């Protein structure tokens, strides 16, 4: 039993690093519209798609019950990107890059809760 609150007093700093990373987290802060993008074959290969702004309404709510909700979204998040991109694509490196700063954030939070 964690209360709302407290979730999201020690999560949402971790979304908020997130963020704030420019330009890597452009790409993630909105759901990946495939005719636009001209990618009409995105959601043949990602099935359960996932972005920052997701994320975010999801915590706010209360939606993310337990910690691993969260760390699991995020983690869904990525592995989308990794699954999807090129690996010497400009995409494919924002999402490492997102993913090590995640790291840096998400272990102590864990550690301690
Ligand atoms: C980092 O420094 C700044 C300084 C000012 N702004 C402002 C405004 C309107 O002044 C919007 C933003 C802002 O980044 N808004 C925002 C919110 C969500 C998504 C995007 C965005 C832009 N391109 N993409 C792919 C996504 C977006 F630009 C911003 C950022």
């Amino acid at each position: 039993i964690f209360k709302p609150e407290e979730l999201r007093q020690a999560l949402m700093p971790t979304l908020e690093a997130l963020y704030r990373q420019d330009p890597e987290s452009l790409p993630f802060r909105q759901p990946v519209d495939p005719q636009l993008l001209g990618i009409p074959d995105y959601f043949d290969i990602v099935k359960n798609p996932m972005d920052l702004s997701t994320i975010k309404r999801k915590l706010d709510t209360g939606q993310y019950q337990e910690p691993w909700q969260y760390v699991d979204d995020v983690w869904l998040m990525f592995n989308n990107a990794w699954l999807y991109n090129r690996k010497t694509s400009r995409v494919y490196k924002f999402c490492s890059k997102l993913a090590e700063v995640f790291e840096q954030e998400i272990d102590p939070v864990m550690q301690s809760l």
